[PDB]
């Protein structure tokens, strides 16, 4: 799209924010420049040991002096880090809060006409939340990291170059090799990740179809069949994961080998330089380490730059809306007002077209009149602007060509604080803000008194309902503690309209919630208002239009006829069509480890690699310490040989690192991939062996369960394998570091042992600061975003009942709270970070001072203090890296908390066939005992209560839908889709819950309400009903539905993608293949299903052939709300209130039972 200039992001600011940014920038610069100063001081102190091991007293003096300097640097870093973190966090929060406040103010003031619910409501709210979060991300703290790391870069180059020369050059020239190796590793990792993502996308599109059409999958046994394709796909993904692990192991090995070569070359050339006499033993350390930390500085700064660019794009997207100038302007200085209005609404040559798209015509020559103190009814046959008149009287749309007068006063010169204040409006499903009930009433009146609130609500059919709450007019509709979310939501909008007492009362089609007696209660409340008021009626259905004293009907751009409710019905003038159209109507980890038992050989090699890496670490530390000690030798001839085998040791260590990392990562990747494949197979097998009622909930569709297998199945293997590897490696390294430490010197190692918690804590804080101290900022702004969304989503309601100022107070309060939270969090984080850094530097100074003093009392030398110190510092760094994994393991109970839940979530039916006696042949004895059933998703359904029916062999049934009185539940209880609440089901003289389900399901087939095809070419979509037949009977059964000519025309013969990424077929073709499957399987019991007019097959010919071919020797059950093509030659029934009300064949039900079945005849008649 487009972006904004970056320094235009800091527009909504203040003097205080300028000061905060200044302080934060100064702190960041000081911090960054301070770290290489620490390197310089350490180099000088090491030189102080090195050049003074004959002048013992001077050693003590200089070591104490530089320990004091370390303390000073610790103090400076403390204060600087506190300053940068606190100032930047607080400034970012203040500015983003100001931006949110400005943004929400614009929407309310900006005109309402452009909000046409054409996905605009969902766009704006997500824009607000997510994009304000993005802007805050790009402003608050990442600028601090950017400045800090760029400052470390600039200070790092300067310090080495002024230190001596020629090594800040070599190291800076070499570090591009490390950078390129890391970049190549990242590129390969991204490529292999994309390939694995594609492979699992194929696997998921193969799998998720079974879950969605579970009823078809269960009916036609495919549990073994479905799992084989998943097995093949997951084996492909397993091979790809093996390759991925191999590649990442090689990448780590190669990058560490290149690092070892770099260190070897740098140390060798340094040792060359000291030999000549151009550099001491302390300057080289400073130069090398300064250059390397500069390299990491560039890495972090580049990451920050990417984040900044993304934030810039988001910020432009936000700032697009604010500056949009509106059309209608409310202004006391220009807009005037009147008094004692009369409601004489008149339209004079009103023409308008939608500004978004004016190609269509809406109100071409629109001219209607609204009387005063009366009621009018505007109704249209379709979307011809019947719902637009309310969007035109309300000043929602300016008439681009025309004039409208109010009692002789034209309305374009009236402010939107007086005209709208005299009008009351109700809309479709009036949304209620997440506040108390008493707040909703206050929309109609800000604050006058309380007695009128109770008086007006009395005549609103809600005074009794509000009393059914153990609170003082307090109810939080947001937090669903008390769930008053029934279908008949409380009509508090009527009460809030009553409180305002508007002269004008616009109406809307507020009946779209499956109107019933509950929706018929509100008719009296609606009829109680139109007394002495200039009100209208806008309706879509004429069921409740029976009481109107004047009805005007518009058809195309203009009104056709007017009059009362006496002549509109008569003369059949453009009104008979409307009524006719109306009439057509915690041992989990051990269990996981046990589940990985067969893959134990790989675990041993993985562990071996772990110990080998643990030995890699301290080896590097010891060799570096030896080089540091060697630099101070006096015999230059001896230095060459020692540096020679030290360089060879570096080369050997590089090769060793390559090999060890290869072994460890490869074998642990193999183990992890095998474990995740096994758990995926087990989880899918468990899921397919579940109850249908488990899929009925809104969280167990094909879009969530199939998504859990994506992220949860990989997280478990990641957790187990990676945590085991890292813990083993670092634990071995730590043990090696102490064992080498406590042998070379046992006194100095005790102080470092004592101060070790401080060092590990400080390094932990340093590594934690890289990802920011903010934390779940989306959750902090969880109520402001909700208030903004509710204010924007129902802005149509907010336009009336003028409340453009009351929302801002709530927004201000709920913005004030997170400002305090951010203030406290920022100050605490700054203080703790400063204390941790001060502790680190003070501890290091104390360690070195005590070491130097211990050297003085002739029981040590310049060989053991330095070695133990550097080894223990590096192993403290490694242990700090280890500790950071603890939050990852702890993180939300890392995703094996539900992986192992569904894996052992026992079902209700439990179709398991452990020892139940199997069935060889079913002859047909379908009989229903006393059975009641309720939907597990909604227990409030009591459609079934003591149902009873009997079906004999070799016949059919024609159970009508009966206005959807549980029509789609008899088919779900012939087979074990649902468990009856009470009673049993007897089939073939035996209980249903005593026999294997597979045998009963493989000889009974159904016809689904919505036929569907699997995600494959059309060769098994016809043969899915029977396994064993390949080409013999498929063609024979293909001539059951007249679609052979349809399949004759196809490029690739029979094969064609229809599920996805291929040709798309019509609705009438899927049922042909479904009937083909039904006739190919050749079952004993058949089930038919037609409902909700979902056939969508004009000129019905496929059904007639099927009903005369599939009934030869198959028992079928027919259900259809339509009273057509359901001539059951055996029996027909009607289901009412969970029991049979009449039984018999079709002939016995036509003319014999004058009664409820007559409803059926008159129904078919109206329909025709
Ligand atoms: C003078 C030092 C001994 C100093 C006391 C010490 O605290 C120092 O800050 C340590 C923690 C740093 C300084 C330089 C760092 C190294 C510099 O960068 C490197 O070459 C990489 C290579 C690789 O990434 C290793 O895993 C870490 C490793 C090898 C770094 C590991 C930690 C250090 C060794």
């Amino acid at each position: 799209e487009q972006s904004l200039p970056f320094f235009k992001l800091f527009s909504f600011a203040d003097k205080f924010d300028y000061l905060l940014m200044f302080v934060g920038s100064l702190g960041a610069i000081v911090h960054g420049s301070s770290m290489p100063v620490f390197f310089l001081l350490f180099g000088q102190m090491v030189n102080g040991f090195g050049k003074n091991q004959m002048d013992l007293h001077q050693m003590v003096h200089e070591v104490s002096r530089y320990s004091l300097y370390f303390v000073y640097l610790g103090l400076v870093v403390c204060f600087s880090s506190y300053a940068e973190i606190a100032c930047w966090m607080y400034s970012g929060e203040r500015q983003v809060a100001a931006l949110r406040k400005k943004y929400l103010e614009a929407v309310l003031k900006q005109d309402v006409g452009f909000f046409d619910t054409d996905a605009r409501t969902g766009d704006i709210v997500f824009s607000v939340s997510t994009d304000t979060l993005l802007v805050q991300d790009a402003i608050s703290e990442k600028v601090g990291n950017f400045i800090h790391y760029l400052s470390t870069f600039l200070a790092g180059l300067v310090v080495g170059f002024v230190s001596a020369w020629k090594l800040a050059l070599l190291s800076v020239a070499v570090i591009p090799g490390i950078a390129f190796a890391g970049g190549l590793y990242a590129y390969t990792l991204t490529g292999i990740t994309s390939k694995s993502r594609e492979s699992y996308a194929n696997a998921g599109v193969i799998a998720e179809q079974a879950i969605a059409q579970v009823r078809t999958v269960y009916s036609y046994v495919g549990e073994s069949k479905a799992l084989n394709a998943y097995s093949d796909a997951i084996q492909y993904t397993l091979k790809l994961g093996y390759k991925a692990g191999m590649a990442k192991g090689l990448g780590l090995g190669c990058t560490y080998g290149i690092a070892c070569m770099s260190w070897a070359l740098v140390f060798w050339y340094a040792g060359v330089f000291i030999r000549n006499g151009q550099t001491d033993g302390g300057k080289a350390f400073t130069a090398i380490f300064s250059a390397i930390v500069g390299g990491m500085s560039l890495g972090q700064s580049f990451s920050n730059l990417g984040a900044f660019s993304k934030g810039k794009a988001a910020g432009y997207k936000l700032m697009e809306i604010i500056n949009q100038r509106p059309t209608i302007i409310q202004d006391p200085l220009d807009g005037k007002c009147l008094d004692q209005v009369h409601g004489n609404i008149e339209f004079k040559d009103v023409t308008f077209s939608y500004p978004s798209r004016p190609d269509v015509m809406i109100f071409r020559n629109f001219n209607i009149f609204f009387p005063s103190g009366k009621t009018v009814a505007v109704v249209g046959g379709s979307g011809s602007g019947k719902s637009t008149v309310v969007s035109l009287i309300e000043r929602f749309y300016d008439p681009n060509s025309g004039q409208i007068l109010l009692d002789g006063v034209e309305i374009k010169t009236l402010q939107l604080k007086f005209l709208r204040e005299q009008i009351g409006l109700v809309n479709q499903e009036p949304a209620l803000f997440a506040t108390t009930i008493l707040e909703n009433i206050l929309y109609g009146k800000p604050d006058a008194t309380m007695v009128e609130v109770e008086a007006a609500a009395s005549a609103a059919n809600a005074h009794s309902f509000i009393t059914l709450l153990p609170k003082g007019y307090d109810t939080q509709v947001g937090e669903r503690g008390v769930q008053l979310s029934g279908g008949q939501k409380q009509r508090i909008a009527i009460a809030r309209a009553m409180l305002k007492d508007p002269k004008i009362l616009l109406l809307d089609e507020a009946t779209s919630a499956l109107d019933a007696s509950s929706e018929s209660i509100v008719q009296e409340a609606l009829d109680r208002v139109m007394v002495g008021r200039t009100t209208v009626v806008v309706a879509h259905r004429l069921c409740t239009i029976r009481n109107v004293d004047s009805i005007a009907v518009i058809q195309q751009g203009q009104v056709v006829e007017t009059g009362t409710h006496e002549e509109l019905i008569a003369k059949s003038g453009a009104y008979a069509s409307l009524i006719r159209f109306q009439e057509m109507v915690e041992n989990y980890f051990y269990r996981l480890l046990k589940l990985n038992s067969p893959e134990w050989p790989y675990s041993i090699m993985g562990a071996v690699g772990s110990i080998l890496s643990g030995f890699i670490g301290p080896t590097f530390a010891i060799v570096m310490s030896n080089m540091i000690e060697v630099f101070y030798y006096t015999d230059y001839d001896s230095m060459e040989r020692k540096t020679k085998e030290y360089v060879f040791i570096y080369i050997g260590a590089g090769l060793y690192a390559v090999g060890a990392y290869l072994i460890q990562h490869y074998f642990f990747s193999i183990m992890g991939e095998n474990l995740t494949t096994r758990v995926r197979r087990m989880m899918l097998s468990a899921i397919l062996r579940n109850e249908v009622g488990w899929f009925d909930e809104d969280e167990h569709n094909s879009s969530l369960i199939a998504a859990r297998l994506a992220t949860d199945a990989a997280d478990v293997k990641s957790a187990i394998a990676e945590r085991i590897s890292v813990i083993l490696q670092n634990m071995t390294s730590l043990l090696t570091s102490f064992i080498v430490a406590f042998i070379v010197e046992w006194r100095v190692s005790l102080l470092i042992l004592g101060t070790f918690p401080l060092l590990v804590l400080a390094n932990f804080a340093q590594q934690l600061s890289l990802k920011g101290f903010a934390g779940d900022t989306a959750k902090a702004h969880a109520k402001t975003s909700m208030i903004a969304g509710e204010g924007v989503s129902n802005i149509r309601t907010v336009a009336a009942f003028n409340a453009q100022s009351k929302i801002l107070s709530l927004f201000c309060h709920e913005l004030r709270v997170p400002q305090k939270r951010s203030l406290y969090r920022s100050q605490t984080s700054g203080f703790l970070f400063g204390l941790s850094q001060l502790a680190l530097y003070g501890s290091e100074a104390l360690i070195l001072w005590y070491g130097a003093h211990l050297v003085s009392k002739g029981v040590s030398t310049f060989s053991k203090v330095i070695k133990v110190f550097v080894v223990l510092v590096i192993t403290a760094n490694s242990v700090a890296e280890t500790v950071s994994l603890a939050p990852e393991i702890i993180r939300g109970g890392e995703a094996v908390g539900s992986v192992f839940s569904v894996l052992d979530r026992q079902t209700r039916i439990d179709p398991d066939d452990a020892d139940a006696d199997p069935v060889e042949t079913i002859r047909g004895d379908i009989e229903f005992r006393h059975v009641d059933f309720a939907y597990p998703s909604r227990p409030d359904v009591m459609v079934f209560r003591d149902f009873n029916l009997r079906i004999r062999a070799g016949h059919s049934q024609a159970l009508v839908g009966a206005s959807g009185s549980g029509k789609s539940s008899v088919i779900a209880m012939i087979e074990r889709f649902y468990d009856p609440l009470a009673g049993k089901v007897m089939i073939d003289g035996k209980d249903i819950r005593r026999l294997n389900l597979k045998s009963l399901r493989l000889k009974i087939g159904l016809v689904q309400q919505e036929p569907a095809l699997f995600a494959a070419t059309i060769f098994d979509n016809i043969a899915y009903g029977k396994d064993g037949a390949t080409e013999s009977e498929v063609i024979d059964a293909a001539r059951a539905a007249n679609a052979h000519g349809f399949i004759s025309g196809l490029p690739e013969g029979y094969k064609t993608p229809v599920g996805e990424r291929g040709v798309q077929l019509s609705g009438g073709q899927k049922q042909r293949i479904a009937i083909a499957r039904a006739v190919l399987k050749n079952p004993t019991v058949l089930l038919l299903d037609e409902a909700t007019s979902a056939l969508d097959a004009e000129s019905e010919c496929v059904l007639q052939e099927a009903l005369e071919r599939l009934m030869r020797g198959r028992t079928t059950v027919v259900v259809a709300h339509r009273l057509s093509t359901i001539r059951g030659v055996d029996c027909i029934g009607v289901i009412q209130d969970g029991r049979i009300v009449e039984q018999g064949s079709h002939s016995e039900l036509v003319s014999r039972p004058e009664g409820a079945y007559s409803r059926l005849l008159q129904l078919q008649t109206h329909r025709i």
